[PDB]
């Protein structure tokens, strides 16, 4: 009860700035998520040694893929703490506490490769889970740790709070199919400009916790130039394989996933930029102001891929 966590000076200040990169030592991202969890939701939010064993057990059925792994997980959580200190007093003590258990669990045991992937290869996953299919599963996999003996974190939760937890998990994880997103943000967008955006409207708290998990999700491009490289890199490394595969089953895949097409990535980084990480950040930024330094960065990164492509870096 009376054991805080620190963190090294430089990390306890940088953890609060959004571009924040949990650095290369992974040993320390389970400190740095409890030590986000109690500053955002207060130490008695999650006996000490039930969240320790799920954050170990959640740790273990992640893979080791290039992308798709316990770094972005804990990234993605990150960003999250960000959000919600930013804007502390928006959010319930429910929303607080399993919005960032959310994003450390919302792409469990990822293999790589897209929904559309698994579609065209007619994985058994894809059988049981038509749309979002990896999402699905990521929740599915989410129930299944918090049901280890040791592991229930909500525990102490009455009934109908925890039924409320793991239905904004749910809603939080399936939000992260990007396919959904571009409805989501359109519906927000307009409900924002119209003034009928009403956050005591339950369905219209759903919308803005699907976007804030699309921000948190893309967050690779809200950071320092060098972290946002070399993250692409992970991210291709994936997308190429997923494209060998595509190949393999005898489908020319997409030329985002056609490792013949590298000489293209800046040109697809902008798209990218463009039909997706602006308008996100730019209607979040909209609906939750002080998220204003995603949108600022996710600009300056936009402007380092154009500098890519004349040449000059
Ligand atoms: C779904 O996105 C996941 C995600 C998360 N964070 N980031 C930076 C991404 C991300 O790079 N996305 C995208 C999107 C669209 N294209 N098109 C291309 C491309 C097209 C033609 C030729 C070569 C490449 N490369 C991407 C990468
Ligand atoms: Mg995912
Ligand atoms: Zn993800």
């Amino acid at each position: 009860g009376l054991m805080q966590f620190t963190l090294p000076v430089r990390l306890c200040k940088e953890i609060e700035l959004f571009h924040f990169d949990i650095g290369p030592f992974e040993n320390m991202w389970p400190g740095i998520f409890v030590y986000m969890v109690h500053r955002s939701c207060g130490t008695s939010c999650f006996e000490l040694e039930k969240l320790c064993r799920f954050i170990m057990s959640v740790k273990k059925n992640y893979r080791r893929v290039p992308y798709h792994n316990w770094k972005h997980a804990v990234t993605v959580a990150h960003c999250m703490y960000a959000i919600l200190q930013n804007n502390h007093t928006l959010f319930t003590d429910l929303e607080r506490k399993g919005l960032l258990i959310a994003c450390l669990c919302h792409d469990l045991d990822h293999r790589g490769f897209s929904n559309s992937y698994l579609q065209k290869f007619d994985h058994p996953l894809a059988a049981l889970y038509s749309t979002s299919t990896m999402e699905q599963h990521h929740f599915s996999q989410t129930v299944s740790i918090l049901q280890l003996e040791g592991h229930n974190i909500f525990s102490t939760l009455s009934s109908s709070e925890y039924e409320q937890v793991l239905e904004i998990i749910r809603k939080a994880i399936i939000a992260t199919d990007l396919a959904l997103y571009f409805g989501n943000r359109k519906q927000l967008e307009e409900m924002y400009q119209t003034g009928s955006l009403n956050l005591n409207n339950q369905s219209h708290r759903d919308r803005v916790i699907g976007l804030m998990m699309t921000a948190c999700d893309l967050c690779s491009v809200t950071k320092l130039w060098p972290v946002t490289k070399l993250t692409a890199n992970d991210i291709y490394a994936e997308f190429w394989a997923e494209g060998d595969e595509m190949k393999k089953l005898g489908i020319q895949p997409i030329p985002m996933m056609d490792r013949d097409k590298k000489d293209e990535v800046p040109q697809g980084q902008l798209g990218f930029y463009n039909a997706v990480a602006i308008p996100c950040y730019t209607t979040l930024t909209q609906i939750l102001p002080p998220t204003e330094p995603l949108l600022k960065a996710c600009r300056d990164n936009l402007s380092q891929w154009e500098k890519v492509i004349r040449g000059e870096e």
